[PDB]
């Protein structure tokens, strides 16, 4: 039963069959499970396993730089020398990597909890009910409840199912939904049907949610829904459908892995292609199987060149320093990669209340009747001072200090504002401050009524907890608060019947005060108060009211006005029925008016000028709140969403709006609006799909489960602090403030990490390009190998690893907050940046190359050699007559490749302070400016005379010691990378910036 709200007591037990007083019967029982179903969420199955490990290899990135590891280990067995404990390190080093770049992707278990799993906690264990196999109630596992089942709740006792109540047993019954409304004032609920059925779930005053907890009475009631089909349920199923996308920096990061692999696989065959002079060579000369060893040895080495290995170990840890630094400035990030997306928020779609304003309620304005006397009209504004809750404050009219005492229309202003109120004040001893309980609008109300004193009792004689609440308890030993007429949203009003004590105050009878929306209260006022005589409420007067509710509300002072009006002559105790919820209409019509107080919701301090930085930013915030359209939009044009004067007709909307325009329309206005007034919700959602078809990166906010299917479908799920779990798991950020600003400021600080992130990206990428053409020049003119595998790799993740991560603490950009949001398709790399790290690149292939090269030919104390018999040294026994100097393993020598990866290493550091700035000279910039970066480099560079020096090193990495007289001769050739990035530089600023 879906519709059990809209069903009477004697229908819901007719359709399931069951007796209200025994219950179902154990044969029902097991019908009714059967085909409905164990009361319980589904556990998370087809989770991860051994399987996670294997979606980490399944790029076509990581399967060839896994090939690489296999080839490497089929060359390493089958081999002459016997090279001991240096063999098996280029296949070791390959599952090293393999192994921890894998272990990182996998990396699921710290950084994200799962939402739905914690939205089970809200579950009880058990639960009671009535069988009929029994006389006495018995509890059992909530899951083994089915619908039918008579059930009971008391206080403290959690909602098992969604339970269509039948009868209240207690006196009232109060439950706390605060899990699926946000709103933690224990709610009402009655045995009356609710005539709509596609009510909402706050309009369902008979209905007891699953998760819900009663906060005070006792009942009796017969399960609906179960499991999935509870409001718990489907919002569970909302999540399990909603699947979370990749950031748009993972996407093109998966993307440069697929180009990178056409990259390796087209080299790979164009080195094939070069020596296609062998398919022309005697059979008699050489072998298939030395080729096949060079081939091989060549296709494993471009795999480790061109695949910056080290990238993702150096993006983690700066994600992880940026997660330390985020959460500093109140703003806790759930996963990693949100930190960088956060960035490329577009859209900021905000709540009004905590969020936007401080939530301080206190009255500001309140107007009475003066005099009313034929066309002529009078009324007698007040204001208060004192933006708080505590009652140090003063009430004055036309800036003037006034005493309320003398006002008779205000006498009974604060006697309904006491009276009709359910809030109370409350001194603090631990903070030392006054604090609020209950409803934040009736504690403004009972706040008022401390300052008015209009009954003139002690106040300076009073101690400072003992006056909290002091004239609103002289207000309450006047009048017996007999029953109060529950607010609710149909009528929008609260009343209270009140009968005189034993004091004889001119009291008529019985009295009733009013409260609640002016337009609709305004209209059930038959008669109007003129201080202690009563008038007729003619048309005149009604237009002064609402015309100043209008003012107030429309006008800057942004206020949440409160029509206040009293029944003079209400039914007696029997006539009323109590129970009738829709009765309490009729119970408060025939009313007088008494007057009005216009209360203020104040704005953050901050938000005023945070909301400026996203107008700056080209993000666009959409503020989403409960007021209505009127002053939602002038509290939108007082924070900065709207322009003090201009249209704003088709940038907002209401719930009720928005839902009668057409699919298409509501696309239309999504792309446009950005204040929703009375949303309803299912809205947030809505919303974001709309914003998500414009490919904008929204972040919607929430607090409870109600929100959790928005926030989850969002790109940036935005929680507060004070939130529920449900809404912190299922959120990406949580706001620790409460706040819009810190929102923003965690936008801001996404943008930087963006740009140094995106800095080291083309820094790493730069040194792995050099690494390629260093292989193909190598191998084209068939010389000398001047790198291998296992020291590319140890350059990539140490050398290259430990300055890259430095440089990301590199200073941010003043004109960050000027530009717009990063668009999803956008590049790393593109057009001139391409030939930039094209030529920073090539250069070093050249370098590295021709350092080598520099030793084998035109060097000090190498062998001098020329470069047409250097480019045939694998001919070394065979040609002997032109090969007469020294042994083979001349060829095969230390040296020549220790002056390639000196040189390569040498170019790292110093074109990692052309990183330090993507077109800012040194100049401008010097190199000192990030210390960071210089520790790194003076550690990178202390571990390249470390492989070099301490023996257990140089004879894996195959290298040598080097001297001044070798040394000299790498600074020459790696020290112009500088000066050539520096003409680099110049020409993006001169010849291409406009
Ligand atoms: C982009 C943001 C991602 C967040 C985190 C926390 C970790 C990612 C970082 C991604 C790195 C991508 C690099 C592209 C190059 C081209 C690929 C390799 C060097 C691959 O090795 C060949 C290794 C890929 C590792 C990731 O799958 C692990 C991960 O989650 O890291
Ligand atoms: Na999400």
């Amino acid at each position: 039963m879906e519709a059990a709200h809209s069903k009477s007591t004697e229908e819901c037990l007719a359709y399931f069959g069951v007796s209200e007083t025994t219950g179902l019967t154990p044969d029902q029982v097991k019908r009714h499970l059967e085909k409905y179903g164990h009361n319980e969420l589904p556990a998370e199955e087809g989770k991860s396993l051994w399987e996670l490990v294997i979606e980490q290899f399944e790029d076509l990135l990581v399967r060839i730089l896994l090939l690489a590891a296999c080839i490497s280990f089929v060359l390493a067995w089958f081999e002459e020398g016997e090279e001991t404990i240096t063999a098996f390190v280029e296949p070791f080093v390959i599952l090293l990597i393999l192994i921890a770049n894998a272990i990182v992707g996998v990396w699921q278990e710290r950084n994200a909890e799962n939402a739905i799993e914690a939205l089970k906690e809200y579950e009880p264990e058990m639960g009671k009910v009535y069988r009929a196999d029994r006389k006495s109630v018995q509890r059992i596992k909530a899951r083994d409840i089915v619908p039918g089942d008579i059930v009971e709740v008391a206080v403290g006792d959690k909602v098992p199912a969604d339970i269509r109540i039948l009868s209240i047993k207690s006196t009232t019954l109060r439950v706390d939904q605060s899990i699926l409304t946000g709103e933690s004032v224990s709610v009402i609920k009655h045995t009356e049907p609710v005539p709509d059925p596609r009510a909402v779930n706050q309009d369902k005053k008979n209905m007891l949610f699953s998760g819900t907890n009663i906060a005070a009475g006792k009942a009796l009631g017969i399960v609906a829904t179960t499991g999935v089909s509870t409001e718990i349920g489907k919002i569970r199923d909302q999540m399990a459908a909603t699947e979370q996308d990749k950031t748009p920096l993972q996407q093109k990061l998966d993307e440069f892995g697929e180009q990178l692999s056409k990259v390796i696989s087209l080299i790979c065959v164009a080195v094939w292609l070069i020596n296609i002079g062998h398919f022309n060579d005697p059979v008699h000369g050489g072998s298939w199987i030395r080729g096949a060893i060079y081939y091989f040895k060549i296709a494993v080495a471009l795999a480790v060149a061109a695949i910056p290995e080290g990238l993702p170990a150096v993006i983690t840890t700066c994600l992880a320093l940026g997660t330390r630094r985020m959460a500093k400035k109140n703003a806790i990030v759930r996963s990693l990669p949100s930190v960088e997306t956060l960035g490329c928020t577009s859209v900021i779609c905000s709540d009004k209340t905590g969020t936007l304003t401080t939530n301080q309620m206190s009255v500001c304005k309140m107007f009475i009747i003066d005099k009313v006397d034929g066309d002529f009209c009078s009324l007698n504004e007040f204001s208060i001072t004192g933006s708080t809750y505590a009652p140090e404050g003063e009430v004055l009219k036309n800036d003037k200090p006034i005493r309320s005492g003398q006002f008779d229309g205000l006498v009974e202003l604060a006697t309904i504002c006491a009276l009709c109120n359910d809030s109370s004040l409350d001194f603090n001893e631990t903070k030392g401050v006054y604090e609020k309980v209950g409803e934040a609008t009736e504690t403004a109300l009972t706040t008022l009524v401390e300052k008015m004193n209009v009954f003139n009792t002690e106040v300076r004689n009073l101690s400072k907890v003992e006056r909290a609440n002091a004239c609103n308890s002289v207000i309450r030993q006047l009048m017996k608060k007999e029953f109060t007429l529950e607010f609710s949203r149909d009528r929008k009003s609260m009343s209270v019947y009140c009968s005189p004590a034993k004091s004889s105050r001119a009291a008529v009878g019985n009295k009733m005060f009013v409260k609640g929306a002016p337009e609709g209260v305004i209209d059930r006022c038959n008669y109007v108060r003129v201080g202690t005589t009563r008038v007729p409420m003619t048309g005149p007067v009604k237009e002064k009211i609402l015309s100043v509710i209008k003012e107030w509300g429309t006008g800057r002072d942004t206020l949440r006005c409160l029509a206040l009006a009293t029944r003079d002559t209400p039914p007696k105790r029997e006539e009323m029925v109590l129970d009738d919820s829709s009765r309490f209409m009729e119970y408060e019509t025939d009313l007088t008016f008494v007057g009005v107080v216009g209360m203020l919701d104040p704005p953050r301090k901050e938000v005023m000028g945070s909301i400026q930085l996203c107008r700056d930013a080209g993000i666009r915030v959409i503020m989403i709140t409960g007021d209505n359209k009127g002053t939602a939009i002038a509290i939108c044009r007082r924070i900065g969403i709207f322009g003090e004067n201009e249209e704003v007709a088709d940038r907002a909307y209401t719930g009720r709006e928005f839902d009668d325009l057409p699919l298409a329309e509501q696309r239309e206005a999504c792309r446009r609006a950005c204040c929703f007034a009375r949303v309803e919700p299912s809205h947030k959602s809505k919303i974001v799909e709309y914003l998500q078809s414009y490919d904008e990166i929204t972040a919607m906010t929430g607090d409870g489960v109600n929100d959790a299917p928005a926030l989850k479908k969002a790109e940036i799920g935005i929680a507060m602090g004070s939130g529920t779990a449900v809404a912190k798991t299922a959120s990406e950020m949580v706001l620790a403030d409460d706040n819009f600003s810190t929102i923003v400021a965690a936008v801001e600080e996404g943008r930087a990490i963006y740009n140094n992130m995106k800095q080291f990206i083309r820094y790493l990428i730069s040194s792995n390009v050099g690494e390629v053409v260093c292989i193909f020049l190598t191998a084209a003119l068939g010389l000398p190998e001047a790198l291998i595998p296992v020291q590319l790799l140890w350059v990539n993740l140490v050398t290259d690893g430990l300055p890259a991560t430095a440089l990301g603490f590199n200073p941010p950009d003043l004109d960050i907050m000027d530009r717009p949001p990063r668009s999803p398709k956008e590049p790393l790399i593109s057009g001139w940046l391409f030939f930039r790290y094209m030529a920073i690149g090539g250069y070093v292939g050249a370098a590295t190359v021709g350092a080598a090269a520099w030793w084998f030919m035109y060097a000090e104390d190498g062998p001098g050699v020329t470069y047409h018999q250097l480019t045939h040294f694998m001919q070394c026994t065979e040609d002997h007559p032109h090969f007469e100097g020294l042994d083979c393993e001349i060829f095969e020598a230390p040296e020549p490749m220790t002056m390639a990866l000196s040189v390569l290493v040498t170019i790292e550091m110093c074109n990692a302070l052309n990183s330090l700035s993507e077109n800012q000279s040194l100049m401008r910039m010097p190199p000192w400016v990030n210390i960071w970066l210089l520790g790194s480099i003076c550690l990178s560079m202390s571990l390249h005379f470390l492989i070099l020096y301490v023996d257990p090193l140089p004879m894996i990495f195959k290298l040598k010691a080097l001297d001044l007289t070798q040394w000299l001769m790498v600074l020459k050739i790696s020290l112009p990378v500088i000066g050539l990035d520096e003409i680099l530089k110049f020409i993006a600023r001169n010849y291409l910036e406009g």
